[PDB]
């Protein structure tokens, strides 16, 4: 998995059946230091992330294992939202509670 | 999934049994700003997509999981025509 | 999928019994617009491409979807030899 | 498989119900040299890992062959904790 | 599937219980002609590759399709021991 901010969002109204009703996020990946990096990710998301927020993400046929997910098209999906990051036992960030 | 431009097409006559039928379209993926990259996929497209509409590309076995997909050797598809796209706050693309 | 051409072999006798049987074909993919890039890939070929021949490669899973794929280790197959490619309006590759 | 070193972790309370219970790893890919790269992945630990310790990483579908891991959408695993890693008539690690 | 050179091993006693008595190898992406890349990975070996032997690797959910690799967590795996490799009109290996 990557982490990755919230940073968008896209629609569409013609798209394979087994789409219906998915949400799609724009993800900006981050980077070493939290960087924002010039690399992005159209994903589904079945969690609730708000725009901002810091996110794992996983890609390839792990995003058809989220919740409902088996017969959907897609090859990346939310699949937490992150409270924290530590590095060396010291916290990098963390999210409001 | 990755945004992309349809910019082309692909026909084959001598191919895998299980492709009959299959439509291929060349995909020009986007960078960032809203600027296209020189990198192209050719894609299952079973939506409908035409030159110049902004699609979602999937990759992988998910390309499998098109409409009548299952079990074609393929690893790339069309799932979505975009109609908007929206980033930080602001509109970057609208069809 | 990829465009790439077909540009040699790889030959092995010491190898998974599950390779039974399977020509591997060297390739070049096609890059930057309209030129060939130093990258290559090794790939499964059942519908018989030659040197110079223009294919569609797979990578993944979906080279296991080939005929007589199922449950060989192969991550890349040819699954088709183009016959043309056109972007926007013009062709670009012609058989 | 690439090896890494744990350099951190994440935690999360909103997440995929499968998920419950799993550890994540920030892991630092090596690079050339024993040098590291500034590239980090996200993966889950079922083997115990801890700082500073080297790892293998498996990617994609197999990260969902660790022990449990059948049905979590997870794209990275630890498989391994390195003992010692050789390039040649020599060593490049070892715990 | 990639064309690499076995460099090294890597050694763990502490992993995931289904990778008992799995080798793993280090092995060097061959690039331009034929010099080698800065880039590597480490596969599971079934066959028996030997240092600077040429190898096929195979990457992903192929690599749990090698004898016995069913519920191994691994996404990379020798297939192969080169013996010849042939591009354009000239041999640029053959052991
Ligand atoms: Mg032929």
């Amino acid at each position: 998995m990557k982490i990755a901010r919230v940073c968008g969002t896209v629609t569409s109204t013609q798209k394979e059946d087994t789409l219906t009703g998915v949400k799609f996020l724009v993800l900006q990946y981050l980077g070493e230091d939290g960087e924002f990096l010039p690399d992005y990710e159209v994903a589904a998301d079945t969690v609730g992330a708000g725009q901002d927020e810091w996110v794992l993400v996983s890609r390839g046929s792990a995003a058809r294992h989220i919740i409902n997910g088996t017969d959907k098209p897609i090859d990346a999906a939310v699949v937490a939202i992150i409270d924290t990051v530590s590095r060396d036992n010291y916290l990098l960030y963390s999210k409001r509670t």
